[PDB]
């Protein structure tokens, strides 16, 4: 009624990266919040409103599976619907239409606050911030990174019930394979929570046991992980590489050498996902921020604490696309799949998001060949950058 | 040597698709491939506005264009017009194609090719004699009264003039095929075409040295049964390079899908174009036969097609949008593979340092922005 | 009853296994395990380093071992064809009943249904090749019997779909209107003996046809750049297709091209006749005299009337003359035909829980024996 | 020459692994020391005597690029032509027809003795022991392994001249990328010596510099190398993997976990070579041997000195083929290439050795599908096991 869902409109004069094809000479019709039609550009009804993308690129909006903050805010430091709204709006400037608010190692009280804020946000917004990613606290202090040792712990039976009871707003939990909490991996998976390995010093065998129990993701590969340290000690890194699970990797050139990403892409193929792991530094100009009481300084696109340990990243998805194409040498269409289609599959939202197919949600990103985002559509709502 | 740079382009090198790079031209050569932010500040830049840059296209079968036909006006001026017309659709090199007709015109065409080559490099490269040593059953629009078998005198003439003859298309069942080893030894590419030969007779010609096949499917014995594979089957079941027309009228797009799957990096795109390409005409004459031009189709009185009205950049669009070949692979079918098919790939057909700066810039709706020929840039 | 095959290279359809044993339990594949883990007291068949794979499935087979299903419509014929098949590694097949009067078709349905009350996973179901063909591509099929289906015969076939696996018909025959009806009833529809244009053949595929019968043979070919025919529609499609690999029906070079295009959709069939696995000089095939001279079956005019080849002989030719790798060739004889007719959940590959229909063979392509429903019999 | 005159014969009833094809129904004709023809088996000239391989496999003879000893002898301990003859004869029992005698970290005098012995051996034998592999002494103390710290050193200009002057009998030198000796890599390469990286704790950058200066091989990947220890520290292992050089790897399941081999094969493709790194225990039944003053014990397939340091391998090429096929999961035809064709390419003898093609040398191995060697041909001369 009254065109509440909007007039139908069409993107024209774009190269369309659908995830399965690269389309030339086609137009993309949006109807309400859905991708309506993909048709020859000269068959678009003359009465449709048209967005002329001037020969640039159009793809499904990026999905960022690990995001602690951006645009000057941190979810841990300000647990509110407003923070989530700010992060969503900031993400659009870099082509990211959905994300997982990532809430790291901290007391039980804030975790329950996070659950309340997520459920409140989800009464108002769909297909944007999708669900919580609890990164910690059930980690290993030997691979704590910037996480506070005093909060790294094993799960109580009551907290296990709490998280299972609230699985409808929890997309992912990152935990250590050797933490006693790994006993509950089948319980989490049964409730629909993605279990991901991270901040873990486990051996190869112990990591594979957690994968066997149902862990299906690995959090920022190489960072805070036991590595392949010898021919006979493969660690969490080797376990993740020598498996079929999806894995996230940061492509800022600072967390992981581009050479390592080249190797990891050859091994992992269509199971390697790009995440930002971004902080308040991303999409803003700041000199420091607070991360669960620890001050993280921002200098030269590096986010590090006073001892030089990296605490998140300052990168965005479209910047990550550019680095993967230009420095890692991944072809553009495959790089895009690592930012939309593969993360969608990794958390099981791919029936409605992550690729350009008729009937899926019109979450979309337009971008140039020098990797500037021109605009986004979220639920069919186009907003130029 | 004048130096300048192309910037703000996606560069298709034939081996890579480069983002964030610049291309530096020095005289007639590709001098450097650099991060765009490392271009020396004293170089003028051509800003390609985010569009595409690739090696200039090479058209291995081109009868005419821009309203002229090489058979009808055998002159250096004709070759100059064809070259100038070709630039508008991204084609920086071509083989002037001279079809079935009497000996005297063939000798004129050799004289004109030599005169052209006293002046021009890396443009019209050398003659493609298409015929007359063909078969009458697969003549197409070629004149039956001129289809013949070669005399020892004309065999000597052609080998004596191999310095300006790039390719000869002949029929595998024509007695002229006995001379395939002679032609190849003199440096002439032998192409199979206009031939009704059996599979076995075609395979014999390939074994003797034929290394190309002329507009696959058109004027060829087909695969007519499980047991009769003909010339088409011999070409497909071989390692030879093959040309194909991608106008959607000479060959069904589904046939091109199959042939690409079989032939991979041996399938080249040719236009086989006529006076109608790059012009707005309704008919033209082709060795005395009028050929009508209607809706991109060139056909004679019987509806036999006589060449095409297509260009290389239009063929690129059709291969990408109708056949489903990826852009970078389609471009290779228009520059890198034809370069290799005729042995000019050491200097042309790909973007690498030290090769000739024959370049084509084009948009994603397949309009050519301009070309460089021997490093000299001209916007369309 | 439990036993294991040991000392074999096991082609499972997904992997080529070395150092493993295959345990059979009753009629099922029970376990695949390291050979040194097989208990001492478990009975073992030692395959002496030779090859083991899922039994072959022949989707087009008119007769063999001296008998023709059309000519001798009986359960005994199907038993003879099955036991003959085992000698060349073929554990399941579709009895193929060609273009002939309605009454014989009804006889075949009765016989097939009676056979299936006694035998499982062997002769699977009928292949009716014709009569709804075209006279321009009749081959040895009798022109007088090629026809368009009546509403009464359409009802009979759909009523008896429980024993009809496949129907081969021509895309330009008016019978093609009923392709969705046949498909809804569980009958595979295959294109064959058809002079259709590309467009009319693609129309039949869009309507539900999912197979093509002996590619190149009795089909309109790709006759030009612009006329792709039935051959072109099948190749430029995602449907399964059968091909004969006897070197007489189709040039090996054509099979090379067809394999390059169709990949995992190209299935090997024998299209064999009474001459396969027998020593006869001629036979009559629906009134047509077919002479047998050194492995070629042809009528007086020289038209091929079926083949004298077996599946293991086709494997050899596919490997040695076409150049297809052994593991891929075997898939064209078990896994891909199982998928083409929808029995791949129980047959066609070596996976735990599937039926133990198995074939053991040497590297010069002699069959050492078979298991059918787990029951091993050496050649 | 009162040895047997070279004649013509054929192998029939074999599956032939040529390195480019797997042939069924073919025969292989030998003429003198050359592969003469590959023909349909029915077309074999009827006058020829025929070896019937009874349906088993036939491939080019294996080339072992790292071999310290076998059959009860160690080249370091008995620097003699007789030692090289015993190793070659022992090698035949496991399908290996060529090898590089490996001489480890030792004083200059022994190195000069080895050059002397290698040159005299090559006056008598072709296509067998091909030339020396000097593994050390220009290594690093931090990754010395079983090599004596007191002998690890940097090369003098006189010893550098000696090695370069004798490059005609030296196939390969393994050195550490951070050893000052690495400055001479271009000199060694210009003289025709393969430079391999090994026993090196170098950073990724220093290792890539050595590769840039001409190093084209890496010695037993993972073993005695700096690993990829984090996202930002890729070490020698990462430099080798993220390059196009050939590298050798031990496939005994004890030096390198099979999962690591899986990963390295996915990364390296046709650049990964199998070596044995074997010792006097290979092809013998001994409980110990001496290796430059140290007793090395043979226990449960392991070779280790009294303090438990690994000192070579007890594995043969055919056993490694079995492990690569059954434990790593590499297809048989690709596994064979890692044992003949790729090592041939790695040291530049592929024009004459390493594959079954007409005109190449008839160095051949016949083996069963339970990976027992039935026999070999060396320079066309067949000898059954
Ligand atoms: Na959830
Ligand atoms: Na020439
Ligand atoms: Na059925
Ligand atoms: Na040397
Ligand atoms: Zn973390
Ligand atoms: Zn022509
Ligand atoms: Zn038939
Ligand atoms: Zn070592």
């Amino acid at each position: 009624l009254y065109k509440k869902a909007g007039f139908m409109y069409a993107f024209v004069n774009a190269v369309i990266y659908t995830a399965k094809d690269v389309l030339y000479g086609k137009a993309l019709v949006v109807d309400g919040d859905k991708i309506s039609a993909i048709l020859p550009v000269e068959d678009v009804p003359e009465n449709l409103q048209k967005i002329d993308l001037q020969g640039n690129n159009l793809t499904a909006g990026f999905i960022d599976l690990q995001l602690n903050g951006c645009g000057g805010v941190m979810f841990n430091e300000d647990i509110s619907v407003k923070t989530l709204e700010i992060m969503q709006e900031t993400n659009l400037k870099s082509g990211t239409t959905s994300y997982l608010p990532t809430f790291i190692t901290s007391p039980d009280e804030g975790m329950k606050d996070a659950v309340k804020v997520m459920r409140e946000y989800l009464t108002q917004y769909k297909n944007q911030a999708l669900g919580l990613h609890f990164e910690g606290p059930y980690l290993s202090v030997e691979k704590k990174g910037v996480h506070r040792e005093e909060y790294i712990r094993a799960i109580s039976p009551e907290m296990k019930t709490f998280l299972c009871d609230n699985a409808d707003v929890i997309t992912k939990i990152t935990l250590a394979a050797e933490n006693p909490t790994a006993q509950y991996i089948p319980d989490f998976v049964e409730k629909g929570i993605i279990v991901s390995l991270g901040h873990s010093n486990a051996t190869y065998d112990v990591a594979q046991q957690a994968i066997e129990k149902g862990a299906s993701f690995a959090t920022h590969l190489h960072n805070a992980m036991s590595p392949i340290s010898s021919g006979r000690a493969m660690g969490v890194v080797g376990a993740v590489l020598d498996s079929d699970i999806y894995t996230g990797i940061i492509v800022d050139g600072l967390h992981v050498d581009y050479g390592n990403i080249r190797l990891d892409k050859k091994v992992k193929g269509d199971k390697l996902c790009i995440v930002t792991d971004a902080t308040a530094a991303a999409g803003a100009d700041i000199d420091s921020f607070v991360f669960v009481g620890k001050t993280v300084y921002v200098r030269d696109g590096k986010c590090y604490d006073s001892n030089g340990t990296l605490g998140g990243a300052a990168i965005t998805m479209i910047e990550s696309v550019k680095n993967a194409v230009q420095e890692v040498g991944i072809p553009l269409d495959e790089t895009l799949r690592m930012c939309n289609y593969y993360p969608a599959k990794a958390i099981g939202v791919d029936h409605k998001l992550g690729s350009i197919e008729v009937g899926k949600i019109a979450n979309l990103t337009a971008f140039t060949n020098d990797f500037n985002v021109l605009g986004t559509a979220v639920n069919g709502e186009w907003k130029a950058n």
